[PDB]
């Protein structure tokens, strides 16, 4: 069987630690994640792939300086994907996720580094205070995914984890829930692609503040800290990094994934995003 | 699926290169290789496991050499499947140390690793070994001829029950301090010829043929082995008695040496009756 939905088989050799996966397009994280008519691997999937791969290769994880370079599109031909892990003497693990292109060449999709550090003691959020601060407008799930549909982003049942987005000033607070379609798979992932992708989806609220429609995908992430486990229902607090405003050539924001009580389970700092489509 | 009949899956981690295999006992190299009532992995299998493992770990050829191999413990597969592993440790001088072990299910205790085989490997060039004149060797080994029925009848009497897949001996020609054994892949397993480099049926048949030189028990050891070429459907095993060491040349129909083994040693036990 498979080691992990993103790690089908270990293919390590004397030179490199490596895992390999054949994505067909029938997996929920591809068939229900269609951007501009083509099934594309969610940005969140790469982080979970690197996390699981590191967990296997080692027998308090922090990612740093992650980049998303090229989308992994799965058309009529299955795609052979790989992740290689390079350990360094200082405890740092460099990962690279690529796929095999047919003419031999490797297509690079994501790079980054990881370190196993101690877990920081982040104080829990008062969700009541945040909800009041984000009372300018409330966006329903229908409103969010209607906007996405207009931008050419077709999210299937497994990737409609947004229940609603509470909009504030330079921040939004999004309520997330694992879709009932994929609850069976909750235990197969640490960072579930449905929840984590929904957290990144919720950055739409920052754009909806501007109202004027535009598609703004992330290309980089400065830091990610896994503090604890994810639950089926969570919250995403998204804030513009000081000095960053909506409409910038490169929009920078942070995302905190919190449990029902306001505990920070995953802290993401320094998303960088570029506008790729208007209206 | 499985990478190789002896390498089911790669399980390497940052610490070690590793492959793992769960043997059920239904495989031909276990059900047809019964010693003293137990299905046991043939000694020949360990070399093929190490060879296949090295081929995967290096990204795959010929010219491989094993040196200072030991066989310490038999891998018996009873009613419960057995979990086997091979770990490969590369060294700076180009040498690869391998260890083949299995997880023991000692109830009331915590699982422990049982070592079955150890050795080293090096990727070296192919030696230009002169072909043997099989006609001359057949003449030198004219003292006596043992048929297949005679050999495996003797084995059965000794408590060694070889099934169809491990009856590769067609006959043994007896000489002085040497024998020449005619080997053939049993038709039961000819389909699998391409799945192995060192096919366990042929290589085990070569080691079986050491019976011709007039009991041998574990631990075993091998000073050197050189893989020169591929194994064929029909082959010859030239066994020469060199302390308690003998050499085996696995040859094709024309006398070309495809596998050269030097310095097999096995513990000597008194023979009962
Ligand atoms: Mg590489
Ligand atoms: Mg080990």
């Amino acid at each position: 069987g498979v080691i992990h939905p993103f790690l089908h088989q270990n293919t390590s050799d004397f030179m490199e630690q490596r895992f390999s996966s054949m994505f067909t397009g029938q997996e929920f994280f591809l068939s229900d994640h269609v951007i501009k008519g083509q099934r594309v691997l969610p940005s969140a999937a790469y982080l979970e792939m690197a996390r699981a791969a590191i967990q296997q290769a080692t027998g308090g994880l922090r990612f740093k300086n992650v980049v998303w370079t090229q989308p992994l599109a799965v058309g009529p031909e299955p795609v052979q994907a790989h992740i290689e892990l390079y350990p360094e003497a200082n405890g740092e693990i460099v990962f690279e996720i690529y796929s095999d292109s047919k003419q031999t060449t490797e297509i690079v999709h994501s790079q980054g580094s990881a370190v196993l550090c101690s877990i920081p003691d982040i104080p829990s959020f008062d969700l009541s205070v945040l909800q009041e601060q984000c009372s300018l407008r409330t966006l329903s799930a229908e409103q969010c995914y209607d906007a996405f549909k207009k931008m050419g982003v077709d999210y299937g049942p497994a990737h409609r984890g947004i229940e609603q987005i509470l909009i504030g000033q330079e921040q939004v607070l999004a309520k997330l829930s694992l879709p009932s379609s994929v609850v069976k798979t909750q235990g197969q992932f640490g960072l579930h692609p449905s929840l984590l992708d929904a957290a990144l989806q919720s950055s739409l609220g920052l754009m909806m503040a501007t109202s004027d429609f535009s598609l703004i995908l992330p290309f980089a992430l400065e830091e990610m800290v896994i503090v604890g486990d994810c639950s089926s229902s969570m919250w995403a607090l998204i804030r513009y990094r000081e000095g960053s405003k909506a409409g910038d050539r490169v929009e920078k924001f942070d995302i905190d994934l919190c449990d029902e009580n306001g505990n920070v389970q995953v802290r993401m700092k320094g998303f960088s995003t570029r506008k790729i489509a208007n209206v």
